[PDB]
């Protein structure tokens, strides 16, 4: 009904996925009473690393050597990707995450609590920064995301029991 | 010492219904603030009345916002408590976070149990249901707990890390 | 099928500020709080809550005493859970009388430890966290010693047809 | 490999969904250090539901009834399917979960902390047990169990930063 | 009063490198038991000797497992303290959970934060993997503690909730 | 060996002990991923603590009166005191830590989440603020403050499993 009801692409990445943590991440979600529509688990190849870090957006903002290193984290490794629905969930999904540098994040947030290292550190070492979690950064962002992980028949419409405290009955 | 207070906080309908009375008060044992009064009861229209003022929340905000809080509580379960310690106010409204579910800061009562915005609950004609209230200053803590509870309902006794907080 | 059980947080509880962990176990399984109070318990209203003549047929006049100085002008907080057979639901939570005993997982076994030898050497009860009513009739006892017919609610949990069914 | 590595097939039932314990029935089984290999969420449609539940193994079990009503339960119901791996996993995630019937559930298993209704009221009321969790119950229902969720493709190989210490190195 | 014992716990090297020691810590201070004593170190070949006796090994076990258990600890790191409480030893023991982690009971120690089996273990020729030691009795807890402890590094101290487990 | 491998000196005060909060305060820093690598429990004398709160670095910064307020509430008193190693760990741990005056801590930190009082109100009652915890305020502290609590051969090397998530391997 209303516009302001929007879903966001969540990963838990491999550093989280092998770290143990695909749960602690789903019920910081569950817990604020986001919904999970859609959930895979599966090992990212080259390509699809690649429609999802596009090499000509990673580029013009950042560097070559940034996209090398993001394509490098995530193939052909595991991957936890969930969709969650909810009131400008794209914003508050955002706010749990926490800042993009864990030694930034502050505590209480997901990469606040669950990681550490700073993004000099990962520059110095050639690496990109481990920070268990990808959320799509705005609305044209989850948009175009979203379709790239999931068919249209694997996003789910159902109704969580705390329904009426969030969305009004 | 003038630094002790009392503040009043309610777990409103949406946490009770919820569930999260558990998870509410265990934030607050948990810094080392003291519960010194809590019952449990379904709200009437008149206390609900009494508890937000239509002249104060009509001038502060609108007619429509007071209606919606009064619809909010009215005939539905609460749990409401008394905290008591050091500058106890100023500590729980730190420890709820932002009025709006939306902006609590994760780590908040709010933001970790709550999300949605003023902008939705006002398209849909409702209150903001973010799970807890408390007193958010000290005129307002002595006007809201006498509302609550009788005098002979605040408890006096001492919790076993009383030494840690107020020292002995 | 459904029930009510009385429940209280003992004062070991209430000191140690663990009155939000036990409730939220028994939240966390589906069950429905639907009466609260915290209050200081009086002589009076403890001489009722343990009777005498069950107390000391039942073990002795010692013990009697121990519980009535165990509570007697202390804070307690008391709460009545309801749902399908709450009563040994609520049991099965609490854990063992004996914290000693009583298993992790359990109320008892998380939060206590304590024996009962212990107990009977220093001259003290059990220092258990909780009570909560042994089978029906202490229930339909226990309950209106503690709450008035109106302090009793009713309302639906949002999780209620997980549990009842609808 | 030794013949004591095992994969069972879990579901987070409707109940578990639309209460919200996704997250933390996963995070129970990441915690003793079993591995997520496999996971999806779907509604399932009553045909999933009649290959999950055999009509001859359930009458043989039990009776048409309770067929009738775990078919009703999962129907048209969203769920979250998971596949664990460890060291004889299978009974490890029957310890976990505990008695199929809440009530009886010990505290500390996912049933005895997460519901607590019975048999008696479920028969009462003509609804299968609302209790949060499927796990297979031996080696050839989770060798049953699992192609009719996943495909082979769906089953990740990685390994667990842990591994060493439950798989020894 | 002779109810009151202390007993020696060690989070093993598979808890310390797997970032246990707190989780493990918690469970005991939870219940009531109190931390006298602590400290971290790698275990050299000889002090894993002491600990476990070859003699005492062999005779139940076998000198298959005393290797094993030996090059488990040795030349690793572990996290050694000493808890202090009424019949504290058996209670540990209950809070740990049965020695094989397949087996150990969920809400224990073992139960909730490892699940493999001797059979696998055996399999493989390695010791069991099981997050804790702690003194299985009162002669193993008088044995171990100054093997791990000097006397001046036991301490005595009151918890804040001591009232509520020694009495007052 | 990067040079941004820092050790930080923790300590939880006598405070956090008698709460029983030792464990629940490692838990904050391992969770994150930084590793333990010293440990020891004591009885704190006044000479220790001397050596600890230096007179003259403390009476510059703020009293005398604060000085023995601090010598009072340490000297003849437990303390579980520790090093906490990782990247760039002494602004971490101060992090994660909160603001020395627990009233305005934050939320998810250490202070924040389980202490609460005043510097106003301390002052009135003539006591040191408990602040449940201790972490070297920089560099220099750091490397000041560690060898007063250990020797060289008690600071540990070890790898914890999740290395290679935080260091990279």
């Amino acid at each position: 009904m209303s516009m302001l009801l929007q879903k966001t692409l969540c990963i838990v990445k491999p550093d989280g996925v092998r770290r143990g943590l695909i749960g602690d991440v789903v019920s910081r979600f569950e817990r604020v009473g986001l919904k999970m529509v859609a959930a895979k688990m599966l090992i990212v190849d080259e390509s699809l690393a690649k429609k999802h870090y596009l090499y000509d957006d990673i580029v013009f903002r950042h560097s070559e050597a940034v996209w090398n290193s993001l394509i490098k984290f995530i193939s052909n490794s595991p991957v936890f990707t969930f969709v969650v629905e909810g009131v400008e969930s794209i914003e508050v999904v955002r706010k749990l995450c926490g800042a993009t540098e864990p030694k930034l994040a502050i505590p209480g947030t997901i990469r606040g609590d669950f990681s550490y290292h700073s993004f000099k550190y990962s520059n110095e070492k050639g690496f990109s920064i481990y920070n268990v979690i990808h959320a799509s950064a705005n609305e044209a962002d989850a948009m175009r995301e979203i379709p790239i992980w999931f068919k249209d028949n694997e996003i789910l419409n159902y109704k969580r029991d705390d329904e009426c405290e969030h969305y009004y009955c």
